[PDB]
């Protein structure tokens, strides 16, 4: 069917991973120029992790409280000379700028958008994969203990956009983290207390993209003349666990290429949601919302 | 359970662009050798059935050009060309300073490897595939992707196992092992070629059922068992591969209590239909996760 889960080559980001340690707590960090980023629950002792006091934990610290090492590529003479708190992240200043710092930005990711994740353990990259920010502001990653501070990113021209630093696993196999302004996706708390997510929805625009990808690979039995307006679809969606459909130029390109209108697919989504009646789309019997329109454009062209 | 692949920095440092006349594609730069698919020598017109022996003869001392775009750029000087099955070994006068420790393996069907997709010698994407029972992969490759490289990483050693060569009649792909021989014996020539029928990788379906049981979804576990011998006889007539168990599958059986043979019987049932229910959110047998996947990701 042509659609694999593709990630950005991780070499750029691999060169920026470090191990942050704070006493005997240790996790992963991002070394960009003279700054190391890592989640702030590294100051916390396991005992006090159930209801900690980060401002208290912070004034407790000085530069000497933190140690940063680099285990990958050229070794790791790193002296912390500054430290600040920023939302749920620590902002350490180190005395050596990273020579491997890529061109980069900090931007928050919206639901339905896809990014690449570099899973790291003790400052060592181990695996990469790709996730879609869910409507309930979680991601379904593969994160084992020691993975906090793993980094999520997308790439533009030469510009890496860092968008996600791992922090937590909720009661399902479900993860959340921070943007690089310190805020947490979905407003979860970096405290080991029971926290429930909101119910998830389908990303409508991605389901439309996948449907276009089927029409592009000669699977179009679900296409009829009938149409549902966008405004009509978004009303129906509020009551059916579906996100507002918001069009883009990527979607529009697929509409022109296949010659099938958005409104035709919004209608089909409404019929396929009640069940495929035992037929198959691209090898599947359920709606798929993990491929963005940009992905279909890249892979199917 | 996510489709997860090896971080690619090491392999990115070995990708280069090989150029021959008016043809260009990717190559791999190890020590003093650049590997790449031999049809770089074939003019676009004459791919229909080429004479690779003649083409290598017609090569001169500057018929090949190799550029490194990633990292510190460089023009590498070719100082010798050899063929080996469906690959060229070009010798260059500079050794890749970023050559990692590597080996040249050949994936058996069912095995998963990481792919680094390149265009014009620049990496653009990485994904993971399982070598299919019919020796194709379901990749995402466009034109210019030839010479893209598949690998696994045992410890700190990179196991190079695939160099990409062609797209078959469906959206399916195949390429060379690094001994120059093409998975599935497809030919590097532009002709219609028949792939054999695919099959489910029995041991991966077994792995996936274990990942279900590990995650609470154990409804399909009845006390009935089918023996490996029995199942294998059944597989020959139900599009399944011969089951060959491993120490990795045994880990899943020990940390679970369910025997390999119970799940072999379950597969004979689930093949007929899920009877309404679902396993890990699915209504079909999943066979793209290996026992090592389930071990690593549900430790
Ligand atoms: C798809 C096409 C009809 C063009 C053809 N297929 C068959 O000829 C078949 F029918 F035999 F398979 C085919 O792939 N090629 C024709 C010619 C080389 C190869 C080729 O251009 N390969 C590129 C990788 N080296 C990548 C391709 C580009 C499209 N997507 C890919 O992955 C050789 C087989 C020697």
């Amino acid at each position: 069917s042509g659609l694999v889960k593709m990630s950005h080559p991780s070499g750029d980001v691999e060169a920026c991973m470090v191990q942050v340690t704070c006493g005997s707590m240790t996790l992963n960090g991002l070394w960009l120029d003279n700054t190391v980023w890592c989640p702030r629950h590294v100051m916390c002792p396991a005992d006090q992790l159930s209801d900690p006091n980060y401002d208290a934990l912070l004034i407790s610290m000085t530069n000497h409280s933190f140690s940063v090492q680099k285990h990958i590529g050229a070794p790791a003479n790193l002296r912390v000379v500054g430290h600040a708190m920023q939302g749920t992240l620590l902002k350490l200043t180190v005395d050596v700028a990273n020579p491997s710092t890529p061109a980069y930005t900090f931007t928050t990711v919206k639901p339905g958008a896809a990014f690449s994740v570099l899973a790291c353990y003790n400052g060592r990259p181990t695996g990469t994969f790709t996730v879609v920010m869910r409507p309930n502001y979680t991601i379904k990653g593969s994160f084992l203990c020691g993975s906090c501070g793993s980094v999520g990113y997308t790439k533009e021209g030469s510009v890496i956009n860092f968008c996600y630093m791992h922090q937590m696993e909720l009661a399902n196999g479900t993860h959340t983290g921070s943007a690089f302004d310190g805020t947490m996706y979905g407003a979860f708390m970096d405290k080991q207390v029971h926290q429930v997510q909101l119910t998830d929805k389908y990303c409508s625009v991605n389901v439309v993209a996948w449907l276009y990808a089927a029409i592009l690979n000669g699977c179009a039995w679900f296409v009829k003349p009938n149409r549902t307006s966008v405004v009509s679809f978004n009303e129906w969606a509020l009551a059916n666990q579906f996100t507002e459909f918001v069009g883009t130029q990527s979607v529009d390109m697929l509409a022109v290429k296949t010659g099938v209108a958005i409104e035709q697919l919004l209608y089909a989504i409404q019929q396929l949601y009640t069940g495929f009646q035992g037929k198959q789309i691209l090898g599947s019997t359920m709606l798929e919302d993990e491929f963005t329109p940009e992905d279909v454009n890249m892979q199917i062209m």
